[PDB]
């Protein structure tokens, strides 16, 4: 019954209220004598949940029109392949903004499908300085422009997105979707593994401009065509029904929290406390990206040595913290502070950080 | 009680004991102060569950060696493409045993990838008579022989599998995996969406002979290569962690029910009760498949007219039954009686069949 101070990066914290709600009806959903997990995906009870989740997500975004919410299995990683498979034609280039680890994974899959183009890159800065929007330049034969809204491993995040005109803009928002208002109409496609900022694992949310996916390439595996999901409302085959049920519950909670403006305000407050702890640390803590590139979802920082960082992690685990060790490719520390991470976890972290600084520095 | 008499064909019943166990630790798993849904897929707690599920599955099968249990998203429908993508090379032919609706789906997908051959077919019997194993004719260039162990829509099920020599045998066991002992060594690969007989929707279990997937075709998207899953223990990206946790719980329950021999005996007793009710009804109820093809997982039967079937299903719903109308492509009725469907549901069904009959025909 004490809750861990959970800073896991993915899967990650869920709202305690959502866990309590789901637990209470886990065996018997609405006196039907079945769990939601045991019901037909083509029955009216599940279909209501499946359709409600889509409607609530669009409503959180201000009810843009012309977009379909799809639920696809396979994680954001499968979208790295499915996007160029569906949109990259011979003679075109899949254009990427290269901001760090997840942009790199995305470009990797596109290179297997066709020609690609790096439209902008922060590699020269070791991904610490995001490209300004002015630096993004598309090749003329661009099929699309793909960016990563929040680079979960490096701790960098775009505050705004480019206008790409008639080229579809595609965003991997896995680690920041529904953390903040954005205008969906800038995008032809946004996607997110649900387990980062929504919390359930096994479902990827893909929100796509219907006009972009009316006819998918006919040589593709059925399950890798977007029109399979559009034409069948993500029910062509059995969906991840418990995951979608849990997404529905999380969307209700976001609405209760004041929608995207409310969670944004709450997350800015959380992030501000922790960045202030780094920025007022006497050099004991240092951030891992430039101030103007800082993420409000994944705060990355370093100590003077790897040995100190190991010590910090170990001590933090003894005090109830989970997940603060940075991803292994980059080291350091990473405090993931997705919507459902409570401010009290962040206050505890800053207190811990003050103690460790005082005793080890 | 209050449990519905759940004959849904997929997603389908879970054991009540599994649902209660999962519910009880849904908010706080083993005093970690997190739900299993909030933990890292690379943390030792989840990794233990992930690895335990594989070990328990293999132990239920008698601990065959040289096989890897993989957890892949996308359902059995994604395996319809992933199998030929990985094993169908130029100059080879993917051979299919064509037994009905799900074999047909599998073959259709393979044709998108490469050359195919129908090695046997029960089309002339409208898939009501399984092909005898001696009817299977491969050509020398066969990449594999794929069969469907249980044809979920038609109600037909193989009791025994062919020896295919050096050609790998692949089985879609979505609707009967772990309902019965079988010798895994006959197979190169077996797969199943978990949602019929292993747990909830959103994980596909793929059990593959390691030597068949040592080197997957390197032109494939990373997520569509089996060696991605083998090399990374199905943790290359975020797995369907709650679904795998639930599969682990179901595997525990199968062992507690006496393992595969125990669930086989239970399911034969369920199936025998319902086949007897059909057979003994003086034609009021009529089994669809020929007797030697009868499935113990999905029992398909007809009344005199579809309107009458509709009446039967509607009458069954006020008695707590769900799921009995047959798939729309074949009509009739279908009692899906996977491992977790209790005998008590089947007894209730047979009593209902008698009461329905009595007022009518
Ligand atoms: C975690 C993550 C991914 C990978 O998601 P999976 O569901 O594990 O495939 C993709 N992009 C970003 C930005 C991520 O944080
Ligand atoms: C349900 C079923 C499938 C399809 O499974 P999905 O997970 O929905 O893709 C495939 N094969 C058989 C035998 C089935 O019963």
């Amino acid at each position: 019954s004490e809750r861990a101070y959970n800073f896991n990066a993915g899967p990650a914290a869920l709202p305690l209220e959502v866990l309590e709600r789901a637990q209470a009806e886990f065996v018997d959903y609405q006196h039907t004598g079945m769990s939601i997990m045991e019901m037909s995906h083509r029955g009216a009870v599940y279909e209501a949940v499946h359709n409600e989740a889509q409607a609530r997500l669009l409503a959180l975004l201000g009810n843009p029109t012309g977009y379909k919410v799809l639920f696809i299995q396979g994680g954001a990683s499968t979208q790295f392949a499915m996007i160029p498979m569906n949109f990259l034609k011979e003679g075109q280039t899949a254009n990427y903004v290269m901001t760090g680890s997840w942009a790199s994974k995305a470009l990797k899959e596109a290179k297997l499908i066709g020609d690609t183009h790096v439209a902008a890159s922060s590699e020269a800065s070791n991904y610490m300085t995001l490209p300004k929007l002015q630096e993004i330049q598309l090749q003329d034969n661009a099929a699309y422009l793909h960016l990563t809204s929040n680079e979960t491993i490096e701790g960098a995040q775009f505050k705004a997105f480019p206008d790409t005109g008639s080229v579809p803009l595609i965003g991997d928002m896995s680690s920041d979707i529904l953390s903040r208002p954005f205008d969906l109409n800038q995008f032809g496609l946004v996607y997110a593994g649900a387990q980062k900022n929504l919390g359930p694992s096994g479902v990827t949310v893909v929100i796509v401009r219907e006009d972009l996916v009316a006819e998918s390439p006919k040589h593709l595996p059925t399950m890798l065509r977007y029109d399979t999901y559009v034409k069948n409302n993500s029910l062509y085959n059995t969906p991840p029904s418990f995951g979608i049920y849990m997404v529905n519950e999380v969307l209700k909670w976001i609405e209760e929290r004041g929608g995207l403006e409310g969670v944004q305000q709450a997350n800015r407050k959380k992030a501000s406390l922790i960045y202030d702890a780094i920025d007022q640390s006497g050099g004991f803590y240092r951030g891992c990206v430039d101030v103007d590139s800082r993420s409000d979802m994944n705060i990355t920082f370093r100590l003077a040595s790897e040995e100190l960082e190991k010590e910090f992690v170990k001590a933090s685990e003894q005090e109830g913290f989970v997940g603060l060790k940075g991803h292994r490719s980059v080291g350091g520390l990473r405090a993931s502070i997705y919507n459902a991470v409570p401010y009290e976890s962040c206050e505890a972290l800053v207190q811990f950080m003050e103690h460790f600084k005082r005793s080890r520095g």
